[PDB]
């Protein structure tokens, strides 16, 4: 996350670590045996990791339970990203707490000018690289699909919506990456892709949650 501000320890409780051996993509909790993330997240042997704060220190209030499957949607496309979106079933149910909550899936998709919270252990430089240890956050609201548009022309469909500055100096970033975008308190996106990270008339595109709630539904209910 560039430009943001350290969120504060389990202050967003739905935020999941994915790790391989490393940190490698965030995730949300939809429920105690499912984490939502991006379809270009996907790997073989993931450990999910939750009630985290510092990633590199064991503070006390995590869970780590493993994956015991992985299902990414039928229609990803990873050429263009379109459909980035993927399920992960938790091989036990996690203990849901004040600190390890679920996200509300939404019931209507949100309006631009709507004001998001976005979170992640991406990094904090636009033209550099340093990763912090502690959740970062960001709060940015959804822009006109005019303005996500022009400024990817012919790369954005239906599924996408972009948010974040047009000025530049705030973005999520390389890390934050399948990570939860949360406005008025239901998952709206999810960190997908961009063009660098807080750069001028270049915002952050985030899967659209909205199109996919039937899906996502139907799914876990099969599984
Ligand atoms: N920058 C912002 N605002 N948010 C960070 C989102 C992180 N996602 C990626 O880096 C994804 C991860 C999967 C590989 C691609 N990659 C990118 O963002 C690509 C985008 C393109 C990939 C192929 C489909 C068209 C778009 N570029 C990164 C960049 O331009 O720096
Ligand atoms: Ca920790």
């Amino acid at each position: 996350i560039v430009g943001g501000y350290t969120c504060g320890a389990n202050t967003v409780p739905y935020q999941v670590s994915l790790n391989s051996g490393y940190h490698f993509c965030g995730g949300s909790l939809i429920n105690s045996q499912w984490v939502v993330s991006a379809a270009h997240c996907y790997k073989s042997g993931i450990q999910v990791r939750l009630g985290e704060d510092n990633i590199n220190v064991v503070e006390g209030n995590e869970q780590f339970i493993s994956a015991s499957k992985s299902i990414v949607h039928p229609s990803y496309n990873s050429n263009t990203l379109n459909n980035d979106i993927m399920l992960i079933k938790l091989k036990s149910a996690a203990s849901l707490n004040s600190r390890v909550a679920s996200i509300s899936l939404p019931t209507s998709c949100a309006s631009a000018g709507t004001q998001c919270l976005i979170s992640g252990w991406g990094n904090t430089k636009s033209s550099g690289t340093s990763y912090p240890d502690v959740l970062k956050c960001l709060k940015a609201p959804i822009l006109s699909d005019s303005s996500c548009k022009s400024a990817y022309p012919g790369q954005i469909t239906s599924n996408m919506f972009c948010a974040g500055y047009l000025e530049g100096g705030k973005d999520s970033c390389q890390g934050d990456s399948g990570g939860p975008v949360v406005c008025s308190g239901k998952l709206q996106g999810i960190v997908s892709w961009g063009s660098g990270c807080a750069q001028k008339n270049k915002p952050g595109v985030y899967t659209k949650v909205c199109n996919y709630v039937s899906w996502i539904k139907q799914t876990i209910a099969s599984n």
